[PDB]
């Protein structure tokens, strides 16, 4: 089965993280949540106060063979990711071993740009944090998939469905992405993978 | 000053619950989460495995001064709600005291219909459970607000933003609902409270 490592830190955006996890599970992807920047503590207080329990500390799962690493946004959670040497090295290792990096909202600008992980990749993120993404790299689009570098980015809490569906499409295929989309009662405007 | 009691059970739909909580907090609404687990456990495993911590057992907060009681869906979470005499009594008390009941996905058909809490009024819910709503009550709308009985219902994980925004409208007003919506990068098919 395909698998995903979803990272969580104090201040992660809970709608982004939880919507993504839920959709991936609906897609038949095995999801492990990892606590970042918590010295092993699994209880994570998210950006609006939602409290989640992660499965494991990052240091215990970072070398697993997951197909994708997912970085939720949330201002402070993304800062924790940026300032975690283990998180940054893990992202780099996923990329160099041919796997997918997926990041939403503040995570592209806060994590990927300062560490120069994808120096010429195309990416999006939260629109009013546009200035923090190099102008030549920026696209203002609900989801961006840069197939060349296997970088998936997305914009905000309201694009979390679009983000999760594209992960499903990439790891388990279009038909499964459509099946999941069909379970949700999605808003007009969001791509449902029927075509 | 407005406040919301968001109920949680084993098997609740985590995207519905968490998206709603996040939006209400963004709207300046005080949120308390209440576990309806039969043993009072607060560490809830949701329908796709997300582990969410409730603030309090329902018995400790049911008599509180909340403007709305929120029932997330999730097949098994809604069954837990239906089968909890305290939950059902609390919903009835919110309604009889002139407060709002808000329910999404399976919660209308599983909780509200069998207990006949709203014998008259329009409601929606998850479309595969349409035949579990009395035909004279059913509408196929992303959100249904029946002000005559102060009943707010909605359809599924993908309508959680619409649902949360309508709670904001009902507790705080259109201006705040538009403010919150404007934060989210939400899809064009979701009403944004701007005219
Ligand atoms: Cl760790
Ligand atoms: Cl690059
Ligand atoms: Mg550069
Ligand atoms: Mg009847």
């Amino acid at each position: 089965s395909a698998s995903a490592l979803v990272c969580l830190a104090p201040g992660s955006e809970e709608t982004e993280a939880v919507t993504t996890i839920d959709l991936l599970v609906r897609g038949g992807i095995k999801v492990t949540t990892a606590s970042v920047a918590s010295d092993g503590n699994l209880a994570i207080t998210c950006s609006r106060g939602v409290k989640l329990l992660a499965d494991a500390p990052l240091v215990e799962v970072a070398d697993g063979e997951y197909d994708v690493i997912v970085l939720p946004g949330g201002i402070k959670g993304a800062e924790c990711f940026r300032d975690s040497t283990l998180l940054v090295e893990t992202v780099k290792q996923f990329h160099r071993s041919g796997r997918i990096v997926a990041a939403i909202c503040a995570a592209p600008a806060t994590v990927l740009v300062p560490h120069d992980i994808f120096p010429i990749g195309n990416m999006t993120g939260f629109p009013t944090l546009k200035d923090k993404i190099p102008a030549e790299q920026w696209l203002d689009k609900r989801v961006v998939w840069d197939a060349r570098v296997k970088l998936l980015t997305s914009q905000g809490p309201g694009t979390a469905i679009d983000f999760g569906l594209k992960i499903i499409d990439l790891l388990v295929g279009r038909e499964k992405a459509h099946e999941v989309a069909s379970q949700l009662v999605m808003a007009a405007g969001i791509y449902n993978y029927y075509e």
